[PDB]
This record gives structure tokens, sequence and C-alpha cells, in this order.
């Protein structure tokens, strides 16, 4: 006899944002200072490391908006 | 007998900004200062590293907007 | 008997911005000091490294908007 099996979703989601205008921003922080002392560094399988890191960052996007779907018919997994 | 298995989602999503004006944006921060010492580094199998940075971002994209979305249909993983 | 499987998503989605005016930005930092000293560095199989690094980036791209979609429809893996 018949299976039917479907999958249909209506997706008529809407993210959005209106911004008149988008101001005066300074990022101004004072010098920073990083000091990173080891002996010895042994990396092996698949190891990912950031050491001694000064990061300034500004981002501001006037939009910045976003939307994530996932969407899964599985019959084994 | 039938087997039919459909997969038909429908996506009519928006993402979306409306910005008047994108402003008077100073990323100005202080001198950064970043010392790093070792003896030995000693990397193997699919290591990644970053060692001793300094990074000043300004991005300001004006939409920046973003849509992440996956279809799977699947019958073993 | 018969067997059949159809995939057939609909997309119709938008990823927008309008921006009236991209402002006057000003990317200023003081002037930045990254040292890094080591003895040995000895890498391998894949890996992948930066050391001692100073970027300074202003990116600004009007739209900036981004759309990541992925579609299977698979049997194994």
């Amino acid at each position: 006899g018949k299976v039917q099996i479907v999958y249909k979703p209506v997706d008529l989601s809407k993210v959005t944002s209106k911004c008149g205008s988008l101001g005066n921003i300074h990022h101004k922080p004072g010098g920073g200072q990083v000091e990173v002392k080891s002996e010895k560094l042994d990396f092996k399988d698949r190891v990912q490391s950031k050491i001694g890191s000064l990061d300034n960052i500004t981002h501001v996007p006037g939009g910045g908006n976003k939307k994530i779907e996932t969407h899964k018919l599985t019959f084994r997994e």
C-alpha cells in the first residue's frame, strides 16, 4: 500500500530594521599591553590556538539583521 | 505499493534594513603593545595557530544583513 | 513497485539593504608594536600559522549582505 510523506513548510517571515541615522561613534580605548611568556609550545592532532592577541574592533553594521533556519527530512541518522 | 517522498518547502523570507545615514565613526585606539616569548614551537598534524597579533578593524557595512539556511533530505548518515 | 523521491524546495527570499549615505569614517589607531621572540620553530603535517602580525583594516562595503544556502539529497554518508 501507499506511503506518502510530504515535507512542505511555508516561510513568509521577515527580519527587518529601520534606523533614522547611526550617530557619532568613538572607539578610543587606551593602548593595551599583552605579554605572553612560555618555554615550549607542542601541538598535535587538530589543535587550534591564538596566543598574545590585542584586537580593537568597531563593527556598526546599519542593518546587522540575521536569519538562520535548518530544514531536515531524515530516515536514519 | 508506492513510496512517495516529497520535499517541497516554500521560502518567501526577507532579511532587510533601511538606514537613513551611517554616521561619523572614529576608530582611534591608543597604540597597543604585544610581546610573546618562547624557546620552542613544535606543531604536527593539522595544527592552526596565530601568535603575536595586533588587529585594528573598522567594519561598517551599511547592510551587513545575513540569511543562513540549510535543506537536508537524507536516508542514512 | 514505484519509489518516487522528489526534492523541489522553492526559494523566493530576499536579503537587502537601503542606506542613504555612508558617512565619514576615521580609522586612525595609534602606531602598534608587536615583538615575537623564539629560539626554534618546527612545523610538520598540514600545519598553518601566522606569527607577528599588525593588521589595520577598514572594510565599509555599502552592502555587505550575504546569503548562505546548502541543499542535500543523499543516500549514505
